[PDB]
């Protein structure tokens, strides 16, 4: 039994949970539940990632504590997760005791290791407010265009870009008050330092083929020093021995990976597991599911961190591209920015993770939710291929068989063309290639289909004598939906359930090996409606509306 770790990104406790990070977190889930089919030991971690001046700002503004806002954030999204069925074993937060102790272990580390470079930096400051201000918390006139009113280091006019101290007459988002530049001194970590291992790492064949690629941009680029301290105000972990400064949130960030699952151990009485999943001998496999914006942190500054801190590496990173709606990138203008709050409204948790999932795949490709062939796809797959071999075939057994299944299957087969199937499925599931696995499922959907419709049961069932055969057909049709639901159960928990409850059996992957007969089924109603464009219509009208 293997021992696993996987990780979706912290999200920012500053935002609402969207489709893009339901694409992420249903992609991980997917994973997570099938190994955890094949019995491994799986550990699913995530935590809000809580610190930095945005959010301190937002507080203020908000005129409450970081504290009760982040809190307010945390419940928010794991409402929304747990409404997505995202089966975290521990979701925690980047503001905890674990991360704080953790955060100051890793630097204290890295700085005895000589990872730690002390330098001066110049930055634009708020004298009224009394802070350094971030380029977004600047605005001024564009040195180009001469267009007011413009953010950071672009103009939204003229496209023309540049550093903050160009604007011209430039005034602090905060206070409004006119910005100086102001000296302050800095704590870099020299992930150049880690050139050679990095390289190593990306030659090594583990990372997806796309992401090696895009690390040979960036070595040749060059790697530079990171910052990862921040002056007070902030809202984030003091440094210790430096009055006045805090760790950089980036810097504590990732390290909430460990602080969740050393909080999950806590919590669990365990205290071994956490050497035994972070140290540098481990045989544990630690994975984390992220999106594109964000491989240069994890492929190169987190693991560098990890070796400079003596605890292990990622055994892999798993890159997964953008979320488009409708072929371009979600438009609060079109309600197409859709939050995983607003989608539940309309659709179930199932209609989402299946439509990913048929998509997903083991590049890092984006993936488009067309709403049109949503409706179409769900329809088609789930109600009228999977579903629809049940509804079809559930009625008679209930009606003229007590409930009751065949001794034995009528085509055996046809059966273990199903069964043998498992080996290519599970292997499409564990690489990551869920079209793939999703594409075999439905052909298997289809010939079940074939099969009911070669026997014909709706003729049976009015001839005569016919008894026999029409329960023996059916309890095929229905052992074959034993198998399918079970090559999807990673996909739709909740049909899932359903299907258990009907079946009166828990559906386990090796299970399928022994099909059910002689065995009593429970009656049913509705496993799952069909879908309509109406449906599409009204969530992107209260997506606008928002
Ligand atoms: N909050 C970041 C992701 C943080 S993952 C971490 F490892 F950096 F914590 C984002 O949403 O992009
Ligand atoms: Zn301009």
């Amino acid at each position: 039994a293997k021992k696993i770790l996987v990780t979706c990104a912290l999200p920012y406790a500053n935002g609402s949970i969207h489709l893009g990070h339901m694409l992420e977190h249903i992609q991980a889930d997917v994973w997570v539940r099938y190994q955890r089919m094949r019995g491994h030991e799986v550990n699913f971690i995530c935590a809000d990632d809580a610190h930095g001046t945005p959010i301190m700002l937002k507080a203020q503004q908000l005129g409450i504590t970081p504290e009760q806002m982040i809190g307010e954030m945390s419940q928010e999204h794991q409402t929304d997760f747990a409404g997505f069925n995202i089966s975290y074993d521990n979701y925690h937060s980047t503001h905890s005791e674990e991360n704080r102790q953790l955060s100051e272990l890793i630097y204290s580390r890295l700085k005895e290791n000589g990872f730690i470079k002390n330098r001066t930096i110049s930055q634009l400051y708020d004298p009224e407010k009394g802070m350094f201000l971030p380029d977004r918390f600047v605005k001024g006139t564009c040195p180009k265009c001469k267009s007011p009113d413009q953010y950071g280091d672009n103009c939204e006019v003229c496209g023309a870009t540049y550093s903050p101290t160009e604007l011209i007459e430039p005034k602090s988002v905060v206070s409004g008050a006119t910005p100086v530049m102001r000296d302050s001194e800095h704590f870099f970590f020299d992930l150049p330092s880690f050139s050679e291992m990095l390289q190593a790492w990306t030659r090594s064949g583990a990372l997806q083929e796309q992401v090696a690629n895009k690390m040979q941009e960036w070595f040749e680029s060059g790697l530079q020093q990171w910052d990862i301290s921040r002056d007070a105000p902030y809202f984030g972990f003091e440094i210790p021995n430096a009055p006045g400064k805090y760790f950089y949130v980036w810097l504590d960030a990732p390290i909430g990976y460990m602080g969740s699952f050393k909080n999950l151990c806590d919590k669990r009485g365990d205290s071994v597991s956490f050497d035994e999943y972070w140290k540098k001998d481990s045989t544990a496999e630690l994975y984390h599911f992220i999106g594109k914006d964000i491989v240069y942190f994890h492929s190169l500054f987190w693991p560098a961190m990890l070796e400079g801190s003596n605890f292990r590496k990622p055994s892999n990173l798993f890159v997964h591209g953008y979320v488009t709606v409708n072929g371009a990138k979600m438009s609060k203008s079109r309600g197409t920015f859709i939050k995983a709050s607003t989608w539940l409204n309309h659709f179930d948790a199932d209609s989402l993770r299946y439509y990913y999932t048929a998509k997903l795949s083991s590049r890092i490709d984006d993936i488009d939710l067309n709403l049109e062939d949503f409706v179409q796809r769900v329809n088609a797959d789930i109600v009228n291929k999977v579903v629809n071999l049940a509804s079809r075939n559930a009625g008679f057994i209930n009606k003229r068989f007590d409930g009751v299944l065949a001794s034995e299957l009528a085509d055996p087969q046809l059966y273990k063309t199903f069964t043998d199937a498992a080996e290519v499925i599970g292997e499409a599931w564990e690489s990551r290639e869920f079209g793939k696995a999703v594409r075999e499922i439905m052909a298997l959907a289809d010939l079940a289909n074939r099969y009911v419709d070669e026997q014909a049961p709706w003729v049976v069932a009015k001839q005569e004598g016919r008894d026999a055969d029409l329960q023996a057909i059916c309890s095929m049709g229905i052992n074959l939906f034993r198998v399918l639901m079970t090559y999807l159960k990673p996909v739709l928990p909740k049909l899932t359930e359903r299907a258990e409850a009907f079946l009166n059996t828990e559906l386990t992957w090796d299970g399928i090996q022994q099909p059910l007969l002689g065995h009593k089924v429970n009656p049913f109603k509705a496993l799952y409606n069909r879908i309509d464009m109406r449906q599409v219509e009204a969530l992107v009208e209260a997506s606008k509306e928002e």
